[PDB]
């Protein structure tokens, strides 16, 4: 489970299937897969824009918040 930065950190590295400290786009579409996210490929980028509004090519814990910001 992931609540505040206290657990967010662990919940973050736990989602990165590649296991490299960060999460790429090819892993995002699979990160929500465990939930059953069945959408076209044009909708995936719709989630990254929030996880990485800077579009630097990588999502870091610091940006992981802009995606969760306390959601449920
Ligand atoms: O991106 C989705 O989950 C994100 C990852 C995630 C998680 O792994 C564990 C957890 O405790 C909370 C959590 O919130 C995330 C999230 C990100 C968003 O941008 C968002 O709008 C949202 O409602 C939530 C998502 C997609 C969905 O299609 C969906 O229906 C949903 O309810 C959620
Ligand atoms: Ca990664
Ligand atoms: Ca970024």
């Amino acid at each position: 489970m992931g609540k505040s930065e206290e657990e967010l950190s662990d919940l973050f590295r736990m989602f990165d299937k590649n296991a490299d400290g960060y999460i790429d786009l090819d892993e995002l579409k699979i990160m929500l897969q465990a939930t059953g996210e069945t959408i076209t490929e044009d909708d995936i980028e719709e989630l990254m824009k929030d996880g990485d509004k800077n579009n630097d090519g990588r999502i870091d814990y610091d940006e992981f918040l802009e995606f969760m910001k306390g959601v449920e």
